[PDB]
């Protein structure tokens, strides 16, 4: 029943509303939108991420250039800290999935596990352009060029994301329907060792249904809306899969001395 | 109108039977025995696999192999020569698709560069079960367990095939179902390199509303089939992908190794 759906929907947007801190519809405002009141910090340059770091909510390190912590790893560096804290929001999420807290506790734990990525990157294009991706809260951005131009290994880091990105966000979507496509992509039941996948698909199954019922309600005029976004997620497991692939690349890029332990014990491998 | 993607779905049914030799339904009638008059024969090591050439007929070497033409290199040549066998069948389906061959010359070859192995692995799972794979149009047998046996890397070309073929089975679609989804693979707006996105894309949208309407009448009973159906579209990239980097090793390891001009054409890329 419809009935059953609304509600899963309006509890899942009402649950990623709290979780997550920077919405779309609050960051598209500031990307590609006016409000004429505290705009973003544009990084650029090499010069103007210097200044940015002592302009901007920063947590990591101090701005400073000289055979010391290079500006490409402390950039590398601040993605990985933003991301051990996406995945704490997304975890949040997943707890108010209905019947996610239900399952097994290793399956929860699995789907976690293989499912922040996906969502960690389906987010990351509520916050880009064809041009660039906001930073800090939003109160800073990133373009796409100066990211593109880091070293031979960090440069070709962020542009498939924003490939994707851009044809992810060619489908319009708000955060009422990313609510609950995030919920589908953590209810996989694909993902390697899960325990009881019958639950999982139960759930998933609810979940698609209401996915289909709120593209449908919300962008009327919008054929096959629904397949549509289900075909994105061959390319969002493609992004990952190449960029784990490219962490190993830049593994052997920072591993010895005895310094920075503990603070690389949080991070690891995510 | 509902009655136009019937009209559709026909079409393409009829156009996918004239196309292909060996239907799903033909591979389960001989597979799911119950006959005397399509029993194959099975290979299941060295032996059985000489008998083969006795019984069906192969283009190789029946007797000893090792120092004239592996077995292992020559198995993956039929594989080899069957796969650019398949690719022809399929071009000639795709010239069927309504509007297809009023696209852009170059997005047809763009078309079908990026969506003939996604449909090889997808038609091949028909000819699959549990325990092996069907092979000369279905007059022979060929073990999970023998092909997994094979030299170090040959040895697990198949596997992810096995795999993605007993999770892909498990949603029971026949011909009529096939035939539909098939064209939706190959009319995807998201592959590499083409020119004109939304011609491509108007037509998929096309077929998506006529694969929907076809499985709700044909599966009545199953709930988001659709969706469970598109989300597969993520296994077959993947074994793409895999496919790509295990060919790259083998080109490597056996410099006699020879590849077909037209796979090595659509593998120009990817
Ligand atoms: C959609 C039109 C009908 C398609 C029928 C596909 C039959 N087939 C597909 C599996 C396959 C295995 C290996 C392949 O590797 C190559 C390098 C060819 C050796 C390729 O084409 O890229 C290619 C394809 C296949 N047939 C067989 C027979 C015996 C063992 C393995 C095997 O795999």
């Amino acid at each position: 029943e419809s009935a059953d759906l609304r509600a899963l929907a309006k509890h899942l947007y009402d649950s990623y509303i709290k979780s997550f801190p920077l919405t779309k519809a609050k960051a598209r405002a500031i990307l590609t939108g006016k409000t004429t009141d505290k705009s973003p910090f544009v990084i650029y340059d090499m010069n103007s991420l210097m200044m940015g770091e002592d302009k901007i909510k920063f947590k990591h390190i101090t701005p400073l250039q000289e055979q010391s912590k290079e500006v490409a790893i402390r950039i590398f560096q601040g993605c990985q800290f933003r991301s051990v804290e996406a995945v704490q929001e997304i975890t949040e999420y997943a707890k108010s999935i209905p019947g996610f807290v239900n399952l097994d506790l290793n399956d929860q734990v699995t789907l976690l596990k293989y499912g922040v990525h996906e969502i960690i990157y389906t987010m990351l294009a509520s916050l880009m352009n064809k041009d660039g991706v906001l930073i800090s809260e939003g109160q800073g951005f990133m373009t796409r060029e100066f990211l593109k131009s880091l070293r031979k290994p960090f440069g070709d880091f962020m542009e498939p994301k924003f490939e994707f990105a851009v044809k992810f966000n060619a489908l319009e979507l708000d955060d009422s329907d990313l609510a609950i496509f995030i919920a589908v992509i953590i209810l996989s039941g694909d993902r390697p060792g899960l325990l009881n996948v019958k639950p999982i698909e139960d759930i998933q199954d609810n979940l698609l249904q209401a996915l289909e019922l709120q593209l449908k309600l919300n962008h009327p005029e919008s054929s096959q809306l629904f397949a549509k976004l289900l075909q994105k997620m061959t390319d969002l497991r493609q992004i990952v899969t190449e960029h784990v692939q490219l962490l190993q690349v830049i593994k052997k890029t920072e591993t010895d001395m005895s310094l920075h332990p503990l603070l690389q014990e949080i991070y690891k491998d995510l």
